[PDB]
C-alpha cells in the first residue's frame, strides 16, 4: 500500500530537487504573500523563498524560550527532512527567528479540508473515498517508515492541491516543541479518541478514530457530536454543547454514524468500523485498506482536482 505510481515517485523526486537547491532557511529570506490560517498554536503565511524563488507556506510559533530549548527543537524537526510521500505534506526546514519558530513546508493552494468543507457545504461519498484512502496511506507510512503516528487527524490537518493531492500535516515529531507550546497553547480535542480523552490505549487506533469522526462530518457538514435531530436532517439531505460537556459525551455516549439511505451501505460500514468505541474491536490500517469501501473506491476514477477546483473556485 505503500508503492508508489510513475507520476508519483516523479513529483517525489521534482520536489527534492528543488529542496535541494534551497540551503539554510532565515528569517530575512522571506516575502510575506498573504495569511493562510490561523490557530492559537501558530499562524501561517503563504510565502516567498526570495533567493530560491520557491513559494512555501510558512508557520510562524511564538516562543520565548532559552536557546538551548529552541535549538532542541530545531533539532528534533529534522527528522521531518526523512518524511517523504505523496500522502505528506512537503517539508523545506525549520529555524527561530526573534521570538518565532518557522516551520518552512510545501505550498497546498486548496488549503485545508476544513476549509473546503466550509465552502462546499457537504464533501459527497466518493470524493471522500479519495480523502480516506490518501489518510490510511499516509498513517501507514508514517508507522511503517518512521514508526510514528499522527496524533492529531482532523480536517484542519488534511490539505489538498489543484494538482488532485491529498497530504496530512501537523503530526507531532518533537516533544520539546510539544512542551513549551503546551503552554498558552492547547489544539481541539474534539477528534480525540474516547480512550485518549480516558488515559487509556494510544496507538494508530485513535488516529483512525478521528478520521472516521473527520470523515463523518465532512459527509454530513457538520461536526456529528452530538448527532443531529430528525428535523436537522430532514433540512441537510431533505429527508451549544460546553467543550467539556463534548468530551464527556465521547466518552460516555454511543459513537456517531452516517445517516441511512442517503450514503451507501459500504461507506457506512467503513465508518461505523472506524469509530467503534473498544480500540481493541476497530478496524486496524491493514483492515482499513482491504475494506469494501476503499476497494471500491481506489477502483473509482474520480476528478478530485476538478471537484475541488469547482468547488473552492480555483478554476
Ligand atoms: N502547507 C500548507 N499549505 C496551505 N495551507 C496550509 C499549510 N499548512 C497550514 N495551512 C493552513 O493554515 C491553517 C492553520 O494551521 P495551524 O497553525 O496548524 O492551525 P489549525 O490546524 O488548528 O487550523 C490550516 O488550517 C490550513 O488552512
Ligand atoms: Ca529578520
Ligand atoms: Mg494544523
Ligand atoms: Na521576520
Amino acid at each position: 500500500e505503500l508503492e508508489l505510481d510513475e507520476q508519483q515517485r516523479k513529483r517525489l523526486e521534482a520536489f527534492l530537487t528543488q529542496k535541494q537547491k534551497v540551503g539554510e532557511l532565515k528569517d530575512d529570506d522571506f516575502e510575506k504573500i498573504s495569511e493562510l490560517g490561523a490557530g492559537n498554536g501558530g499562524v501561517v503565511f503563504k510565502v516567498s523563498h526570495k533567493p530560491s524563488g520557491l513559494v512555501m507556506a510558512r508557520k510562524l510559533i511564538h516562543l520565548e524560550i532559552k536557546p538551548a530549548i529552541r535549538n532542541q527543537i530545531i533539532r528534533e524537526l529534522q527528522v521531518l527532512h526523512e518524511c517523504n510521500s505523496p500522502y505528506i505534506v512537503g517539508f523545506y526546514g525549520a529555524f527561530y527567528s526573534d521570538g518565532e519558530i518557522s516551520i518552512c513546508m510545501e505550498h497546498m493552494d486548496g488549503g485545508s479540508l476544513d476549509q473546503v468543507l466550509k465552502k462546499a457545504g457537504r464533501i459527497p461519498e466518493q470524493i471522500l473515498g479519495k480523502v480516506s484512502i490518501a489518510v490510511i496511506k499516509g498513517l501507514t507510512y508514517l508507522r511503517e517508515k518512521h514508526k510514528i503516528m499522527h496524533r492529531d487527524v482532523k480536517p484542519s490537518n488534511i490539505l489538498v492541491n489543484s494538482r488532485g493531492e491529498i497530504k496530512l500535516c501537523d503530526f507531532g515529531v518533537s516533544g520539546q516543541l510539544i512542551d513549551s507550546m503546551a503552554n498558552s497553547f492547547v489544539g481541539t480535542r474534539s477528534y480525540m479518541s474516547p480512550e485518549r480523552l480516558q488515559g487509556t490505549h494510544y496507538s494508530v487506533q485513535s488516529d483512525i478514530w478521528s478520521m472516521g469522526l473527520s470523515l463523518v462530518e465532512m459527509a454530513v457538514g457538520r461536526y456529528p457530536i452530538p448527532p443531529p435531530d430528525a428535523k436537522e436532517l430532514e433540512l441537510m439531505f431533505g429527508c451549544p454543547m460546553a467543550i467539556f460537556e463534548l468530551l464527556d459525551y465521547i466518552v460516555n455516549e454511543p459513537p456517531p454514524k452516517l445517516p441511512s439511505g442517503v450514503f451507501s451501505l459500504e461507506f457506512q460500514d467503513f465508518v461505523n468500523k472506524c469509530l467503534i468505541k473498544n480500540p481493541a474491536e476497530r478496524a486496524d490500517l491493514k483492515q482499513l485498506m482491504v475494506h469494501a469501501f476503499i476497494k471500491r473506491s481506489d477502483a473509482e476514477e474520480v476528478d478530485f482536482a476538478g471537484w475541488l477546483c469547482s468547488t473552492i473556485g480555483l478554476n
